[PDB]
């Protein structure tokens, strides 16, 4: 029987949680945590995810702080608040919502979030400390992967493990988060010439590229555990995963749902982000 890797269902346990933590610090220390969001312009996916980020902080208690730019906006402008979000104690975490337009340099406005409140996890200094298995801020899609896989008692040590997506935010430091758990790891992408040479011999197999039913039943191992990290909007409103769902779950033996899988688990991530960001720093 194959087994539903119900990430809505985790993300809400976890939110309860949370929302329990940030009260008792509420009452006790007279603070909260605090997200800051930047969002550039108003491209309309991303308008849709800053809404996400900040009804989850909702649920949970957090307070936010959104702040809303032209798309015209310049780099300096940009920087300038990055460095005052990064001084204000009562900022917690500094997320900006990505794409930035093209005329930003994002790498350089991304390295400009201080390391300690970068709960996206997207300053080198964090992917280099997870890299070399330095305690950081994890990335918040792999982050919530291995959150999930974690729920479901699935063994990582020892396990082949196929990442299909190679990106600096989701395929790269997952792979990473893999291999410092004992898996052995291949990463694949566009470039791969034989993807199910990997995915056959899989575990575990994840992927996160945005194309429909790439991932086939005939492509994986007997019982693999199958994380869908693709999100696809179809032209007819439906939203599918990477993999064939209907298909490949009679050959799974643990598989997510797409939507309400990886989604709900990526957002839960970055809340737990931000609550770790501002315990650190009050210890500091
Ligand atoms: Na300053
Ligand atoms: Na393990």
């Amino acid at each position: 029987g194959v087994v539903l890797l119900d990430g809505q269902a985790l993300a809400y346990s976890i939110e309860k949680d949370l929302k329990n933590k940030i009260q008792i610090i509420t009452v006790q220390v007279h603070k909260r945590p605090k997200l800051a969001v930047i969002l550039v312009g108003k491209d309309p996916a991303s308008i849709t995810y800053v809404n996400m980020k900040i009804k989850a902080c909702e649920r949970v208690g957090m307070d936010f702080d959104l702040k809303t730019l032209q798309e015209n906006v310049t780099e300096a402008e940009l920087l300038s608040l990055i460095k005052d979000y990064n001084t204000d104690q009562n900022i917690s975490g500094v997320l900006v919502q990505l794409p930035l337009p093209r005329h930003i340099d994002s790498k350089m406005v991304l390295e400009a979030i201080d390391p300690s409140k970068d709960v996206d996890g997207f300053h080198p200094l964090n992917i280099g400390k997870l890299c070399t298995q330095k305690e950081s801020f994890l990335p918040a899609t792999p982050m919530g992967v291995m959150r999930l896989l974690k729920h479901y008692h699935i063994e990582i040590k020892g396990k082949d493990v196929a990442i299909i997506g190679a990106s600096n935010i989701i395929g790269k430091p997952l792979s990473m988060l893999m291999l410092n758990a004992g898996a052995s790891v291949s990463v694949c992408h566009i470039l791969t010439k034989d993807i199910s040479f990997y995915t056959q011999n899989a575990d575990i197999v994840c992927v996160g590229v945005g194309k429909p039913d790439l991932i086939k039943a005939s492509m994986l191992k007997k019982g693999a555990v199958v994380v869908d990290i693709g999100i696809n909007h179809l032209n007819d409103g439906r939203i599918v995963g990477d993999v064939d769902f209907t298909n490949a779950q009679k050959v799974a033996g643990f598989i997510t749902p797409v939507p309400k899988g990886v989604g709900p688990m990526t957002i839960v991530s970055l809340l737990e982000n931000t609550l770790i960001a501002f315990e650190k720093q009050q210890r500091k």
